[PDB]
């Protein structure tokens, strides 16, 4: 078996019934995930209600837009510090490392749901460029752990019992039932069961019910498009999404680098990392207040549309309408145009997503690079709609619809990162549209066939930085 | 390697480079499958120019209707026997069985090709109730098999290719690019490398742009829905589409048990096996005048719309209109109303297709029983439609084609034991608004039937005397 070492980000590892069971945690991962959602809500209204409530100056603006998340981050830190340290970081590496035989020493106990549940609700909440696809993997397979304890050759029922958790760990993520299944084995395993798709599409399909009850009963795609089902796009277009494709390649590997590239270099410092591991809290704290500071609005943020959300940001870019011809109107600053305000901000939130996925928290890291090249796609398809402003063809109706480049661009960066074509999948279930499904899929494959020639995908990379058993 | 036996039905058996072929057997098989849809279409256009004509009188357009799908498939079965016997049949039990390394001895050559490509022409262009998803995953496979050999570790590369065959054939049937290799990981293995999942996904995107460009060049979705995206079902319809799935489960096992029962009939009768044995086109010839005689529009054909083709039926099945408040027309004939019409379609379906897909020519089964489920579904959206006049809510109204397109892919699952049903039907009718009632459904069917029955290809390869595993 193997137990963990604490290091300033990642750390190290050293030294019938069946029915049942899934119904079970299919109800139990809906609740966890409709609780978590309504206190990252909270948090983020928070944040809004405290700057609101006050004008008086640029000054006192500032200090309440970089004090409540240098807070929020400081006590994720040190409340995951003294419950349980295996909590921080994302939950695929070692998921994938335990359903491959391997023994971590305390993962699994509820000490670590504790200080996961906690510790990635302070995190979200805060607003620096998180996300919890991950951390819902391991929230889910504690859930069935737990679950398969109370409903008392089994170590091989326990490898199929994770395998479903993980599976509707990524399917409450995203409300996105039959990708979220697909996405998990693609990730989780190297062969997957037929049996083990059917237990997993079981599971998810009882949450996605739990949800749409919830949704209604007691008060759905979660970025509805509205697109035009005649014409969407022209064959000669076909082109551009095949630019979109092979740069995401590019870019996806670029992101893996940079992340292991920060992580070696401080571990390689001697006086620097020392210091910072008897000042835990520091390095957390510096990072969120140098992120804050960037995204400030009457500061440097208006060039990058720092005031949106992150949930904001994602519903102007799959918008319906042509910005060159909370709203669209945030990438349109008065000293500024469209064009400069998506490339600053995909050049920013670049750093800031691979910097701020290194800190000692619970967080993920799909939703940060899904919006980066949600960001490049829009880029492509307002640069394409300013060229064609009658339509791409001669013959005259139907103009370019820059929402639906957005929508592609997404998923084909998403898919080189972590080494997945099933993010096709997953964008039709957010967007609850699948008319743009021949340019998505020729990107997301462009894509995966530049990056797997270049870099490991992120999970990968972070099982080598952890020295966790590795089967290439 | 195991050789192939004669039987009156299914037979027996008796004792950069790999981006470069993915791309050659993208293009091959949409090239193929293409020149194929066009010889059919033309086959049932000149069935409407006989009909047209021949208008003297009621014996006139009578024997017409009978003669002409009684030649095609005479021909279909005497041109298979001359030439590749063992092409008669599906194609998923034995590609299953060669996946398993066990050889199958002529199975893979050019006569076997010719003879599936020619015979499922003949086959398809009678108005015969059966479909294509079998015949072209041994068609791809064939496609993959005379590449391997044209552009040369000599085994398992042979297997990893004929993985990608089985995902290609089904996406290219369908025009379903996802959905397909889905289909083709639950149909031919028990477990799947991820590696091979983005070879499949590979190789079927660049058919369905190679359709996209054939679709310009001459002339997104085959059978695409227009539905409303705001409230196209409400939370209190959910028990009425699981109730399609429950339904679809006992429906879907059977149909598997009622095609081996026909299949034990004719082997036990020695008195009339022999009989048939020494005249074998004698048997699909009588099935084809039997079925014919019963869909003959004047007649019969009336009260099941027997002169609607396959295409146009599901087309009819899946529209944004409401019966009850062609697509009406030809379920609504003056002597009678839409349900009745439903129930004497379903209930004539139902044994017609499991009695067709036994015959000696080159036929699958999917289409077939897809049709019989997007008709159950509309029997109970326009039921629901009938007792919620007003809608279900105290005021959006239902949608009586979203209830058929949750019915045909819970028949269709129930009877392959699959749940990439789903998948295909989202594919085949280019929305996803109905994904929930869709899986709830699925689901609930695949519980069913595999409480009762194997699948229809397992059950086929104990017809065959096949390497089995349960
Ligand atoms: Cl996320
Ligand atoms: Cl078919």
């Amino acid at each position: 078996a193997l137990q963990y070492e604490q290091t300033l980000m990642y750390g190290r590892y050293t030294q019938g019934e069946d029915w049942i069971f899934l119904v079970l945690l299919g109800l139990l991962m809906a609740l966890v995930s409709w609780v978590m959602d309504y206190a990252i809500a909270a948090c983020l209204q928070a944040q809004q209600w405290m700057s609101r409530g006050l004008n008086t100056s640029i000054l006192l603006q500032y200090l309440a837009w970089v004090t409540y998340p240098v807070v929020l981050i400081t006590f994720s830190a040190g409340f995951t510090q003294i419950l349980a340290p295996q909590a921080v970081g994302s939950g695929i590496p070692e998921m994938k490392t335990i359903l491959r035989g391997v023994v971590l020493k305390e993962y699994l106990t509820l000490k670590t749901f504790i200080a996961k549940v906690i510790g990635l609700t302070c995190a979200l909440g805060s607003g620096m460029p998180l996300g919890k696809e991950g951390p819902f993997v391991h929230i889910a397979s504690m859930c069935a752990a737990l679950l398969s304890k109370f409903l008392s050759e089994n170590e091989s029922r326990n490898t199929e019992m994770l395998a479903a958790a993980c599976a509707v760990g990524v399917g409450c993520c995203f409300a996105a039932p039959i990708g979220g299944v697909l996405f998990s084995i693609e990730v989780t395993s190297t062969f997957f069961a037929v049996r083990n798709y059917w237990r997993g599409f079981f599971a998810a399909t009882f949450s996605a019910f739990i949800f749409r009850v919830l949704a209604v009963w007691n008060r759905t795609a979660l970025f509805k498009t509205r697109f035009r089902l005649d014409f969407p796009f022209d064959l000669q277009e076909l082109p551009a999404f095949a630019v979109i494709g092979i740069a995401s390649g590019f870019g996806g590997a670029l992101f893996v680098y940079l992340n292991r590239k920060i992580v070696q270099v401080m571990r390689k410092q001697k006086t620097i990392n020392r210091f910072l591991m008897r000042k835990r809290l520091l390095f957390p704290a510096l990072v969120t207040l140098l992120i804050s500071t960037l995204t400030f609005p009457p500061g440097f943020g208006q060039f990058m549309a720092g005031q949106l959300s992150q949930k904001e940001t994602l519903v102007t870019l799959f918008d319906n309408r042509t910005w060159v011809r909370s709203t669209s109107q945030a990438w349109n600053p008065p000293r500024a145009n469209v064009f400069l305000t998506l490339v600053i901000f995909i050049l920013m939130k670049f750093w800031m997503s691979a910097l701020a996925t290194t800190i000692p928290v619970p967080c993920g890291a799909f939703m940060p690079v899904f919006v980066i090249g949600a960001a490049f796609g829009r880029l492509v398809g307002e640069s394409m709609a300013a060229w064609f402003p009658d339509g791409i063809h001669t013959d005259s109706t139907y103009r370019i619809v820059p929402g639906g480049y957005a929508v592609v661009g997404a998923a084909a960066l998403a898919g080189a990162v972590t080494h997945t074509v099933s993010t096709a999948v997953i964008v039709f279930e957010l967007t609850g549209q699948i008319a743009h499904i021949l340019p998505v899929m020729i990107a997301v494959i462009l894509a995966n066939a530049v990056a797997q020639s270049l870099q490991p995908s992120l999970y990968d990379s972070i099982i080598r930085i952890k020295k966790l058993p590795y089967l290439p």
